């Protein structure tokens, strides 16, 4: 019983009982890498929370149901998306998380032009979010704008980890072809053996994302994309010249075709770049309902 296995492996890593039962008003808010999420309040608190479910039986790999619940299960951290509690409701995982209320850094970079203060915050979390992370070996592994959710204040969070990965003293790297396509560092798609900085790859696409409203070759189909991705030099801006030197050189930091060269969480936070970084009422006015 391949399927029923799953579920009691997930019964044993999931909070016991049925969410429905302290769940009132669900509303969907989006579709995840593995499933749907909604919100819902919590009857006897009032509060609001973002819950996660993903079917058992539509998943490509299964077995990537274990990242959240197993790698994230007790994780805190400033700027990434606090995780409550998990079950197992019919065939779907629920995760049960804090509710994100500033949506996601996507509908910003497709409808407005950030300044580069805004840009150097965003960087500067994101980076303190990875530091941490790739200390304790987690691999996110699908960095880009979706996967940076907003407080209302402008507070930056990293979020969606269903495609993380761990890797160890014993066994660093992975060789999975896993993430997003147009973000995807160049030794993941040529089917290398990679570590932690494929991340700092894809966060240097999503530089470039904020720049240009779009990563590169984001025109091209998925496997060509990754192929010219896999065979030609780092990309350039199409906005260079709206770019000052500075962000250049932090960029140029990021796209290193070599991994061994390209920086790493922790050098990037010391960069000169991220001075420019301003406080998260720098990034208020771009949200949706203040534009
Ligand atoms: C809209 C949306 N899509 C999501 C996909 C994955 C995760 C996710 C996730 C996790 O991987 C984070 C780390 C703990 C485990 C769940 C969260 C998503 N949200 C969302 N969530 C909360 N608020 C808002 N506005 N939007």
């Amino acid at each position: 019983g391949s399927h029923e296995q799953f579920r009691a492996a997930l019964q044993l890593v999931v909070d016991p009982g049925d969410p429905r039962s302290y769940l009132d008003n669900f509303i969907k808010i989006g579709e995840g890498s593995t499933g749907i999420v909604c919100i819902a309040t919590v009857r006897s608190s009032g509060k609001l929370v973002a819950v996660k479910k993903m079917d058992l039986r539509k998943q490509q790999r299964r077995e990537l149901l274990f990242n959240e619940v197993v790698i994230m299960r007790d994780y805190q951290h400033e700027n990434v998306v606090e995780m409550y509690n998990s079950y197992l409701v019919g065939d779907e995982l629920w995760v049960v998380m804090e509710f994100l209320e500033g949506g996601a850094l996507t509908d910003i970079v497709t409808h407005t032009r950030m300044n580069e203060e805004q840009i150097a915050a965003v960087c500067l979390a994101v980076l303190q979010a990875l530091s941490v992370l790739h200390a304790q070996g987690v691999i996110h592994r699908d960095i880009k704008s979706d996967s940076i959710l907003l407080t209302h204040d402008g507070r930056v969070k990293l979020s969606d980890f269903g495609f993380c990965a761990q890797v160890s003293k014993e066994v660093p790297r992975r060789k999975s072809l896993v993430g997003t396509p147009y973000w995807m560092a160049p030794e993941l798609i040529s089917r290398l053996p990679y570590g932690p900085e494929v991340d700092i790859w894809s966060l240097g696409i999503m530089v470039i994302e904020m720049v240009d409203g779009e990563p590169p070759y984001f025109n091209e189909p998925p496997l060509k994309a990754m192929k010219m991705i896999r065979d030609n030099l780092p990309p350039r801006l199409k906005n260079l010249h709206k770019v000052s030197p500075s962000l250049k050189g932090f960029l140029d930091r990021l796209l290193v075709r070599d991994p061994a060269q390209r920086a790493t969480a922790a050098e990037l936070l010391k960069h000169p770049f991220l001075a420019k970084a301003g406080p998260p009422a720098s990034i208020v006015p771009l949200m949706r309902q203040n534009r």
